[PDB]
């Protein structure tokens, strides 16, 4: 019994992490096969940031101006190339440590852990979900750019996000490993901003359900709704829509549990107006939305 | 920025787990040169385990008892010992993969990371506090028993915790790693309960820190107090007394941040006695007690291992 927010064990991405310099600029790169991963940005100066012109930057380098350290090992660089956001390192031996892994692009209110680093070295491991307006809401000190955020399964490292930069609301922007944003961000100090926030509901209903199984019952009602009554009163807390695929994706907890989706939608909706009155869910004061259906099923009976 | 419930990377650890099965009885041990731990109780039936005799059990079993898988090799028992509740089963090859570590006996209101296996298989890694009542809030299911808590200082493993049961109430009970229980448990199947927990003030303050440090700061007004003043109070909401080696311990936070110890403990005292009024607090509607003023400094600096 019991209910935390865990992370996957991280051995596997500590033995993948480097260092990766340019003149000053210092972060963390992803060393899988005989390539490095890491964000494009470490090419720039301080000077180039508002209106960098990355391929011109690009072309002026030699393999010999990047120095990729792994532990003591200087690896040598013998090229280099550039996809999307992503700066691809090719060096001369291939990283041991490398696990089974694959690269994937996820969607908003997926969950992951990430392997905050720094100068190569890692200082820490904690669950992170992709929220609705493509932001992060990480732990990030300057230096840490190049940590990555994965998930596994079975014995096979998915990664999915990469750190790039921290907006000026505090929150984080990346990419996935393919250097593509998460979002409508650019690698550039220009003035951007994430949109509204919003609660991740599908997520929310599926913590529900763990605190059924988890035996807690006093919010249940004796209420039902609609779909589209609930996303009408939903979405004036800022949540977002439920669609029918989120409530097919509910169906294996609400049959576990023999509650129906929109039985406990309505006791969702009744939480939203009441509060929780003192009382607390799985040990939360509020409605936690950082763990997905298949998150549920994982850490539960 | 940012601020996040964060543990230890996990690396160093999840190579010395491994499976340990006793009959019908699976569970982890923990794999370190030639001897592997786990917790004493693998030895027990049904019916023993409703009123152990330990080392009458452990005499009428033998090396071959003992099956301990390392992934999918085997590892042969030479030899088998009991320290307290923690058995020590002497195995005939080193594991290659043994990090710089020590033993050690943690205080509570002390955190630490939580390596959740199963069948020998590292499955989750998450970070919890040593309770007021020698319990934890973990999150465990059936086969977690032998799973290790930890620390990590430069490049040296600390072992602070094995897993051993769970309580009636959902919270989860353990020894340090040569087999002493923290808090007044035994290792048999008998009604047991928790004493009533208290929360760790020097960790709600330390967590202040944290949220001034991130710019949330509506909370902070322009009272001092003393310790025997918020002690009086404190106690009164059952918090744990703030004694001046806390104090000591948080100056660091208060010179990053601009903020005296004592003044915080203003703020602090103010919340006990009128709450939050709608507001949160680095996202969180309750005063967080799970962090310690190193883990703050450690976050909020950027500490690698
Ligand atoms: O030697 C190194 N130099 C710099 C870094 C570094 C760089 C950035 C960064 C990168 C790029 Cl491309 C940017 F457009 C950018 O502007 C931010 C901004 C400002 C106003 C308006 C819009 C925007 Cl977006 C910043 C960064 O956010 N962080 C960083 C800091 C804290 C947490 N997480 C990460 C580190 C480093 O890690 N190492």
């Amino acid at each position: 019994s019991g209910f935390r927010k865990m992370a996957f064990p991280s051995g596997k991405v500590e033995g993948c992490m480097v260092q990766v310099t340019c003149g000053t600029t210092t972060l963390n790169g992803l060393w899988l096969d005989d390539v490095v991963y890491c964000p494009r940005h470490v090419i720039c100066t301080s000077e180039d940031m508002l209106n960098p012109n990355y391929e011109d930057l690009l072309i002026r380098k030699s393999n010999h101006n990047f120095l990729v350290q792994a532990g003591n090992v200087q690896l040598r660089v013998i090229g280099h190339s550039m996809q999307n956001c992503v700066l691809k390192l090719k060096v001369d031996t291939a990283n041991p440590k490398t696990p089974k892994y694959k690269f994937v692009r996820i969607q908003p209110g997926q969950t992951f852990s990430v392997l905050a680093c720094y100068n190569g070295s890692p200082s820490g491991v904690y669950q992170c979900a992709m929220r609705p307006n493509f932001t992060i809401k990480g732990s990030f000190l300057n230096g840490s750019c190049g940590s990555v955020g994965f998930n596994i399964d079975y014995d096979c490292v998915s990664f999915c996000y990469m750190h790039h930069m921290e907006l000026p609301t505090g929150v984080h922007a990346g990419t996935d490993l393919e250097g593509n944003f998460y979002g409508p961000f650019v690698d550039r100090q220009t003035a951007q901003a994430a949109g509204t926030d919003t609660t991740i509901t599908v997520n929310v209903l599926a913590w529900l359900y763990a605190a059924v199984i988890n035996g807690d019952r006093w919010f249940l009602n004796r209420f039902t709704t609609t779909l589209n009554d609930f996303n009408l009163v939903a979405m004036k807390y800022n949540y977002e829509p439920l669609t029918q695929d989120h409530v097919d994706i509910l169906g294996p907890l609400s049959a576990q549990t023999g509650i129906a989706v929109l039985d406990m939608c309505a006791s969702l909706k009744e939480l939203l107006q009441n509060g929780m009155n003192g009382r607390t869910i799985l040990g939360s004061a509020l409605l936690e939305d950082e763990f997905t259906p298949f998150d549920v099923v994982r850490q539960c009976s």
